[PDB]
């Protein structure tokens, strides 16, 4: 079974009743770096050996996803993204809905009809063609009530190319438009058709991965970063997806039905902070979660203050005085209240147990409006085409 993470060693390794998740995410990958991911995805199990997400990943040519190891063929599905699809300026565009609709029946229905997950989770680079592409048709799909079941949108962000730039702040801007509809006509409290949208940025990643891993001069020059990246994103969404599920707490339990509520009800950006904590002290708690948010993973400048759920867990050994002290829980509600006041919103931290010495805080913020990334990717998109018209000869 794929094992993405210390984190995901660990848990197999002490926990041999790992059979179950708290969302049955419906994984659909689109375009490369959307198709790498749900191969992640597609890699998990459960202890007992059975598969954790049914997945499909989407692209044009077979070509494309032809090294794809998790994803068998038949679920690789191949076919400006909106033109094909579009019943007008593209002849027969039922045949590559009815096409993506049977497809789409057959991976994620079982034999009599009914939908086997919860919420699908459609993953893809923004900035290229097909990636944004598909990302602006799964918005008239939702539109068009496509899916029988609330989607989330996991989308990275590009950097260094102001086309790709500009392709994404067009997506980024729909998906905004999208949510502002959705957030007026349903309640505060209704499953939203847009569970979410959580955005990756690159040149974040890049940065974490770059500066670390190297502690001399020999940065190896040969790893992609963007496979490191890969592994990072999608362990984090696996984990919080099972922890829930399959660990409790003797104080404050964080259950499914929470995680559910999150993830579906806010319907706007939502991220996430893991900050693995193995120095047992104040500072270093404090400062590892404020990495995780403002320089990890699933930070882009997020307008945290705009959040209106949060929730997360801080999965502790058993046994351990400093996850047991009032100034440790006092230090975690402190510092997470100083991107928003968690007394203002609902949302709440367990902390469940596991069978080892270190812990990891999984901290989410939900429900938030457009991650400020757009205006710093707007500036930077604006630059390198300077730079770009300009020295040309
Ligand atoms: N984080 C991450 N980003 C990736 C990965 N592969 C590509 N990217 C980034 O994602 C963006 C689009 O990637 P890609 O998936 O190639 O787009 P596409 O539309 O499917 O490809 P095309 O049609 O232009 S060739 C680019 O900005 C690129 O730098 C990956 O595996 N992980």
């Amino acid at each position: 079974m794929l094992l993405n993470s210390n984190e995901l060693e660990h848990i197999h390794s002490t926990n041999h009743s790992v059979n179950d998740i708290s969302i049955r995410w419906g994984v659909i990958g689109a375009g490369q770096k959307g198709n790498k991911e749900a191969d992640l995805f597609a890699g998990y199990k459960f202890s007992n050996g059975t598969t954790c997400y049914p997945t499909l990943a989407v692209n044009f040519a077979e070509s494309d996803m032809m090294h794809l190891q998790n994803i068998i063929k038949e679920d690789r599905i191949h076919f400006v993204v909106t033109d094909l699809f579009d019943p007008e300026t593209n002849p027969n565009a039922n045949g590559y809905l009815d096409k993506l609709a049977q497809e789409l029946g057959r991976k994620f229905t079982n034999e009599e009809g009914e939908v086997i997950v919860d919420q699908f989770l459609i993953c893809l680079g923004a900035g290229g063609g097909v990636g944004t592409g598909w990302g602006s048709l799964v918005l008239q799909l939702i539109r068009e009530q496509f899916f029988p079941c609330p989607v989330s949108m996991l989308i990275s962000l590009p950097s260094g190319d102001p086309d790709e730039i500009n392709n994404a702040l067009v997506l980024l801007s729909e998906i905004d438009e999208f949510m502002r509809e959705q957030d007026r006509l349903f309640g505060n409290s209704d499953i939203k058709p847009l569970a979410n949208v959580i955005v990756n940025d690159n040149t974040q990643m890049q940065r974490i991965i770059e500066s670390q891993k190297g502690t001399k001069d020999l940065k190896n020059r040969y790893v992609n970063w963007k496979e490191v990246a890969n592994d990072n994103v999608v362990s984090t969404l696996h984990e919080i997806n099972i922890i829930p599920e399959n660990y409790g707490s003797d104080n404050v339990t964080y259950d499914p039905s929470d995680l559910i509520k999150l993830l579906s009800i806010p319907g706007r950006f939502l991220t996430i902070g893991k900050a693995r904590i193995a120095k047992f002290d104040l500072h270093s708690l404090e400062n590892s979660i404020k990495r995780s948010l403002d320089e990890g993973f699933f930070s882009a400048e997020h307008q945290f203050e705009t959040a209106t759920m949060y929730g997360g867990f801080v999965l502790r050994p058993s046994n351990a005085d400093f996850f047991k002290d009032v100034n440790t829980e006092n230090r975690i509600r402190n510092t997470l209240g100083e991107y928003k006041r968690l007394d203002e919103i609902a949302g709440k931290f367990g902390d469940p147990i596991w069978d080892n010495e270190y812990a990891v805080c999984y901290t989410i913020f939900a429900g938030m409006t457009m991650p400020k990334r757009y205006i710093s990717l707007a500036r930077e998109g604006k630059e390198l085409a300077e730079k770009q018209e300009q020295l040309r000869a």
